[PDB]
């Protein structure tokens, strides 16, 4: 599991579940070609996205539906999506966790990236 | 002065001084059309963007060129920018500022939305 | 004016008003000391804590009422307090802005730290 | 494990590991009782604090020693130490986890709130 995406809930206070995520890879012309999806678990976690195989070097994005997720609650988002765009490097380790910290006007985000 | 960014550097304890920001609005093809662009300033902040007439309502990209900052200082950061995507004057004029906290492997945003 | 407090919504996307802030000073028997207090304006700042001349070195801990804040806007956050303590003054005369972004479950904060 | 806390530092882009924190528990005469501590384990997680029967609704004061954790990898802090301080409250859910995000002269925290 090379690419891991946690997504927590500053208001309520809990995982951010049910959130959908897109990935994205950066093609040779500079548009954003579909890699992985999937919706956050009950813990806020998305396992399985991906495959070491699969994931080369290169510039991704990270897409998380936050403003489906606040609306599905009842409250009022301001963006329309976070946004997270990093390159992988096979430099350095070699399992990343891309974690973002929901509230309705701000959002917060780290990466943590190690080796087993 | 309807679109402002402030920018401050986590590591630093200090402005982001002469960090880039783009800003894109959606076209009616879907596409991200370049609407502005500057740089902050001494103090972390980056007025003139726009004018009330230009900001007409649509949704905007704020691209917070953060790895050009980060390499300027000499330090190798996680993240190729931090991307701040929302809808705009959709219940009339607002002033928004975008503000942003910048650490090496994690960024911070928030919007301050006020009615004039 | 060598101690500030800037404080901001995250729910809102607004200044916090109406925010109050303890500064305390760690004294010579190890105890904290009151040092200072006010609270946010409209504007979500809070000028006027202190001068250049009570300001020496020290230990403070600057207490953010965070429950009091969120309590009387009718929500019930998890929270007593944000607390940032920081040696001051320990290289000369500094400025020091203490910035924090808020929402029921949770609290950013950072220093910006320049020398006049 | 009622209690559980997971450090992470924002400028390596890790956990952070092998991070004192100390729990309090807020007595009857206002003062902090040490409750429990340990270190961050290699994954920046502290497992194994307390106990269903020991912990009792209160007040919390969880304390990171964050100025120890940067000046062991060469880094200038600005923070004596991280304060989080919180009321346990038996309704609602019984599984706590106070998460840090870690900058020299920043930090976050949020909480996350569950049951099993
Ligand atoms: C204080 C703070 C700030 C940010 C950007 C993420 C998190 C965070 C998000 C998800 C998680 C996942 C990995 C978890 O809860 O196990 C952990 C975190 F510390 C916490
Ligand atoms: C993204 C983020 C994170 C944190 C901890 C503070 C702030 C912040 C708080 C108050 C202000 C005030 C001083 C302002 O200039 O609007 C600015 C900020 F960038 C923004």
């Amino acid at each position: 599991c090379p690419l891991m995406v946690k997504v927590l809930d500053a208001v309520r206070g809990s995982p951010a579940i049910n959130v959908a995520v897109h990935v994205f890879r950066k093609a040779a012309d500079d548009t954003w070609e579909p890699f992985a999806s999937g919706k956050t678990s009950e813990s806020g976690e998305l396992h399985g996205l991906t495959t070491e195989e699969e994931f080369v070097e290169g510039i991704y994005k990270v897409e998380i539906d936050t403003k489906s997720y606040w609306k599905a609650l009842g409250i009022s988002p301001f963006h329309e999506h976070a946004e997270v765009v990093f390159t992988a490097n096979d430099s350095g380790p070699r399992r990343y966790t891309i974690a973002a910290l929901l509230s309705p006007y701000s959002y917060s985000t780290t990466a943590v990236v190690t080796n087993p």
